[PDB]
This record gives structure tokens, sequence and C-alpha cells, in this order.
RNA sequence: CCAGCAUUAUGAAAGUGA
RNA sequence: UCACUUUCAUAAUGCUGG
């Protein structure tokens, strides 16, 4: 329902501008403004991420209302393929502030790996791709 | 700033039907 | 060429924890 959500649905990559920041700093008063199909658009808001809201939201009522495999695959989709269904499990993550390793686990039926990474998505993915080149290829 | 869960949009790969 | 299901990548939004 956000316009933000819908406007960049309908116009990815939009570059939204900040004019204007007035008002005391306990009470600020932001004023972005962004152009789209040749029509230049400026709201005001509490805040930047809200004074986008309010910008969004004036625009939609004109309009209307990488880690891979030697395939070239990312492994998560190639391990699918393969054994459909498996399941991954998360095995450690640590931190909590700054930086975060996770530790997954996919066993194949009778083999299983692990992989460690930053992002929760690419520990398992290097558990994929581990499990993969040491029993497929 | 880092991370997690959820929804929506676009892209790719695998299976089924016409 | 269209529809449905699964997986992944990108983006956006919402909330939570740090």
């Amino acid at each position: 329902m956000n316009a933000l959500m819908r406007l960049n649905q309908l116009k990815p990559g939009l570059q939204y501008k900040l004019i204007s920041q007035t008002g005391p700093v306990h009470a600020p008063i932001f004023t972005m403004s962004v152009e789209v199909d040749g029509s230049n658009f400026e709201a005001s808001g509490p805040s930047k991420k809200t004074a986008k809201l309010h910008v969004a939201v004036k625009v939609l009522q004109d309009m209307g209302l990488p880690i891979l495999t030697k395939h070239g695959k990312n492994p998560v989709m190639e391990l699918n393929e393969k054994r459909r269904g498996l399941k991954y499990e998360l095995i450690s993550e640590t931190g909590g502030s700054h930086d975060k390793r996770f530790v997954m686990e996919v066993e194949v039926d009778g083999q299983k790996f692990q992989g460690a990474g930053s992002n929760k998505k690419v520990a398992k993915a290097y558990a994929a791709l581990a499990a993969l080149e040491k029993l497929f290829p």
C-alpha cells in the first residue's frame, strides 16, 4: 500500500532529491522532490524517510489511485534441481552488532555439507557449492 | 551501520499441462 | 508461445533484535 513501495514498483531506480531542511533541530522539516514522466513533484515531511512517502503519494495520485558454480549458476538452484526438497539448517550465528558469521548445514541423504558466510543466504550457498563440487562433478 | 522474518515487482534455471 | 509449482539473484516496503 505504501507509496515508496508501489511507486518504486512502477519506477525502479528512481532518484529522490532533498531540496531543503527547515525548522529547529528537534522539529525539522524536510522537503524532497522527484521528476517522473516529465513532471517534478515536491512534498515535505517530518523526516527524510517520510518526506519521500509524502511525495510518492503525490505522484501516485497523478497516475491513478556473487558466488556461482561452473555451470554458471547459483548452487542453491542446482542443489534443488538434483535433490528437490533438501532442507538446510543454521548451525552457528555469531555476533550481533557488526561482523556476523552464519554456519549452515545441508546433508544429502547420506552426505552432509557445511558453509559459513556473512549473510545466511551466503553461508547457505557455500554449504551447497561444497556438497556439489565434492560429490557430483 | 549489521542481521532476521514477512509481503510486492523484475530476471534466470528445473518440472507439469495446453 | 500461455498457465501453474519449486529454487536462486536484484530492488523496494513494514516490523523486530543488535
